[PDB]
């Protein structure tokens, strides 16, 4: 899932 990354989301 896309989570937030503080200021972009990524892929776990």
């Amino acid at each position: 899932s896309w989570t937030w990354e503080g200021n972009k989301w990524t892929w776990k």
